[PDB]
């Protein structure tokens, strides 16, 4: 019920929330407590997790059990939240890489189909001979 | 000392054509001018040019046997210097680029021959035109930032792989 | 209903700033009224979901990019209003207009790499010449 | 007397006696100078061995020592001797100084350095740094919205 986002945030959905993976779980508790009448505890594997641990590191280890618990001081039924797989966390990221990589090959492929390295070698090399003659004749050149 | 001057011109290749005034009638046999055009490669030595001209001018006469006339190359210094026939043509010209006129002396011919050393614009005409063309072809960017941003993203995904404890690689 | 973009980071909507909380969007609407919640479409394969007032404005609508509209419940009457979300071309435009201008401006202007390198060699080639001659050399 | 001059390229022009002009490379051995000189002089028949001596107290450099390394040691004496097997008196050839050998070389650098400044000054006076950064930047923001909207760009 927690989704990776195009940016580096995380969307959470349960009986809609935003968090940063570098925020501590205390922030999650703060947001959750604001939508309810209140201690929020996080178990995952099983073991509870300190509210001073980063959410990023938390759902990381939670991938072992594919999900994690949320229990509330008062209510009796616990809440379970599925954690993103690695691929789930890296979808938009690996996508951006795939596209940038392809963007590069196009850029490089153009450079090749234009003989751009010989063009630079030819140009730079002959600008050298031109500059060199100017020094030989005792003149200046653009 | 001859009223007609020689010119050597540049070519778009490494080669040079040498235009010379030959003061011999084409049917003369021994020793106002006739033209001679000569393509030479800048690494051919001066001694090679001598051999070239000697084929296009009549022999000299010493006693009852013909001789190939000595041909010698001179240039500026403010006086005049004799150049070694083992000198490459291109390097010879390169040195004479300031005096704008060098001398070619034919044995048995009192009046020498002077060649106009080409101007800078002329010596460099073809190259400078190719530069303009090549430069024009280039003018028809985001690469550095793009490849940099990519490798960084490659790194973060490798990182999440090890943290999430899985293998990666596309 | 409609929400639209501005060339500055600010955002304009109208009806019957990105970093502000939804609570603020609720808080200042009440200045134009006699509890305001927000909702949007949610896929998992449809659904409507209530968003925390602590959600940033800009961070919120970026999640609603795919469904080009979102709900908003006001008290009193169960007649929810829907707001237009500008499509990609509509939002990126004022940016894309600046990019094209800039990229064209960049087009209006490299021997640099060779110069620097060719210089370093010369600088190195003379530094050596000084030492071989046992001389100090300054520029 | 004789003179050995630096040329705009790495070569060396040598002038010595109706003086004779020569072009040699600093990386060639003195034997090459001997070969070139012997061709422009009469024999003795066999070729005359010519020996090069620079100052130290006046010693002969081997025919296998490079001309470059020969003249940089000759600068101490600021000239060097050439003797021909046969001719009684010797030739002395002024050798270039360090500022002489590096004139054209240092001259090229000044022009390049200045050219580099002009190229860089244009970059400054045109806010080049802010240009690409704003460009590279808001490009990524655009490429990001496409990822958000699930579209291409």
């Amino acid at each position: 019920r927690l989704l990776t986002t195009p940016t580096r945030l995380l969307k959470l959905i349960l009986p809609a929330l935003l968090v940063h993976p570098q925020q501590p779980l205390s922030y999650l508790e703060r947001l959750i407590q604001a939508e309810i009448p209140p201690e929020i505890i996080f178990r995952a594997e099983w073991v509870r997790w300190s509210g001073s641990t980063e959410i990023g590191d938390f759902i990381r280890d939670a991938a072992r059990g594919r999900e994690f618990s949320v229990t509330i001081e008062g209510h009796a039924e616990e809440l379970r939240v599925a954690v993103p797989s690695f691929k789930d966390r890296t979808y938009y990221m690996r996508m951006r890489l795939r596209r940038m990589s392809q963007e590069i090959d196009q850029m490089a492929t153009v450079k090749r189909e234009a003989k751009w390295d010989q063009l630079v070698h030819d140009a730079n090399g002959l600008r050298r001979e031109i500059k060199f003659a100017a020094t030989e004749y005792g003149v200046e050149w653009d």
